């Protein structure tokens, strides 16, 4: 049976879709406010990214439409630049969790198109992959000034990449991704288990050294060498122990207590020089260390999950709208007048990110307490209410500290629906078969993958 909460998400879901199917319907992303639509891959992304969403919220007359999209109108061959990480975890990765829930071997047909398409981006000097490749024309290449990849994005491939390779038979997915993880795990210029931000594909050594940052560009490597553990049956020991390194080492160099609440964040490091910035990307973090307590972490870990999910919370909270920004400062010393979280005006906007609902649904899973629970609904409530557009959909918004005109930029990002709301339904459910943590780990966005329950 739904609950209360779990019908509230699917309210905000249906008036989301219903935005999507008028005025976007077989388009990347939906902009509400002004009833139009975005492209940048071209291939249904925020299609894909819900697929598993509507599944698990029972919406299936509305995926049986969109599983005959996918049958009729979705093609990989056109001349397109894509971005290997964004693909893999959004598509790629959605596509197969699509297959999972569903049984249907069309999304698996699918993602085998897909991800053969991908494969050009691993053909470097070092195997490490370039950023972006044609899917149409199977040229590979860099970002234009520069001949390095960005260290979470070639790290957070593996969990569906190894998948694909299960599913298909064919090696040379799983063989392409665990080159590049052998490969990090033996690099040199490491701050206790922390990496660099930048990786060249010609060299296969980290750039930018002496920069460590739990945020964009690194967030996800650590994510993921948890993920794979726990998919392989925790027979990896390598990625175990690289992953313990690196949450000593947050502890060692990255956390600090704001003022005037004392609460634990995670700053930035840059050539010694502590810096108290922290993006909302950081609040995966307890969500992730919650999973692993899960699994058999020491109890450590779950102290500190909880307290960085309070900051976190706090991050949404001490907002007007009650709504994260992008990016927050905390400061280590007093300052008259000032909340815990700081936010640059450059910095305000709020895209429907999922991170901090992401970290309840574990927090909750793990410890039962419903506070977690509370605080989902809470930030749900913002949501709906500073967010929704009226004719269908929800927005952006450009200032969550200016409750009377928060400033829609008209633009549903795909991950609302393929993860915001996802997790908050299952932060809601009264069943803890739902997807357990004993059988499914979750990619980077969201789409449940099966664990490889062991010999
Ligand atoms: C710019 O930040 C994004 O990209 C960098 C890699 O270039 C990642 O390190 C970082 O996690 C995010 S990707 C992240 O963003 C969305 C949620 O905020 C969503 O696509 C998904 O959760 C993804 O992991
Ligand atoms: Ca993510």
């Amino acid at each position: 049976h739904l609950n209360y909460r779990q019908k509230g998400v699917i309210d905000v879901f249906l008036h989301a879709w219903k935005g999507y199917r008028k005025f976007a319907w077989g388009h990347d992303e939906l902009k509400p406010v002004s009833r139009s639509f975005s492209e940048w891959f071209g291939l249904g992304l925020t299609l894909i990214d819900a697929l598993d969403t509507m599944w698990i919220l029972g919406l299936r007359k509305e995926f049986e439409e969109a599983r005959k999209w996918v049958s009729k109108k979705l093609h990989f061959e056109k001349d397109v630049d894509v971005n290997l990480f964004e693909s893999t975890i959004r598509i790629l990765g959605g596509l197969l969790s699509a297959y999972h829930l569903s049984g249907d071997s069309l999304f698996l047909r699918k993602a085998e198109d897909f991800g053969n398409r991908l494969m050009p981006a691993f053909r470097t000097p070092s195997k490490i992959p370039y950023s972006d490749v044609n899917i149409g024309t199977g040229v590979a290449h860099p970002p234009r000034w520069t001949s390095d990849s960005t260290v979470a994005e070639v790290t957070s491939i593996q969990l569906e990449f190894r998948e694909l390779s299960r599913l298909t038979g064919d090696k040379k997915f799983q063989e392409a991704v665990e080159k590049v993880t052998q490969h990090i795990h033996g690099l040199s210029g490491k701050k206790d288990g922390l990496v660099p931000m930048f990786i060249n594909t010609h060299s296969g050594l980290f750039t930018h050294l002496g920069v460590f940052t739990l945020g964009a560009r690194a967030d996800s490597y650590y994510e993921y060498l948890l993920k794979q553990w726990i998919q392989g049956g925790k027979q990896e020991t390598q990625l175990l122990e690289d992953y313990v390194e690196a949450i000593e080492g947050v502890r060692t160099h990255l956390l600090r207590h704001s003022e005037p609440s004392k609460l634990t964040f995670v700053g930035e490091l840059a050539h010694g020089r502590f810096s108290a910035k922290m993006d909302h990307l950081v609040c995966f973090l307890p969500g992730t260390l919650a999973l692993g307590v899960y699994h058999g972490l020491p109890a450590s870990h779950m102290e500190l999950a909880q307290e960085l999910m309070e900051t976190c919370y706090q991050m949404n909270r001490q907002m007007e709208t009650g709504l994260s920004p992008e990016i927050v400062h905390f400061n280590l010393y007093p300052q008259p007048g000032r909340r815990d979280v700081e936010v640059k005006p450059a910095d305000r906007h709020n895209l429907l990110r999922p991170e901090t609902v992401e970290s309840l649904f574990y927090l909750y899973r793990v410890t039962g307490d419903r506070k977690y629970q509370d605080w989902g609904w809470e930030i749900l409530q913002s949501f709906s209410r500073f967010t929704r557009v009226p004719s269908g959909g929800y927005s952006s918004i450009n200032n969550v500290q200016d409750p009377q005109k928060p400033e829609p930029r008209d633009k549903m990002e795909s991950f609302f629906l393929g993860e915001t709301l996802k997790y908050l339904f299952l932060l809601f459910s009264d069943d803890p078969n739902l997807l357990s943590l004993d059988a499914y780990v979750f990619n980077a966005e969201a789409h449940p993958l099966p664990i490889w329950t062991p010999a």
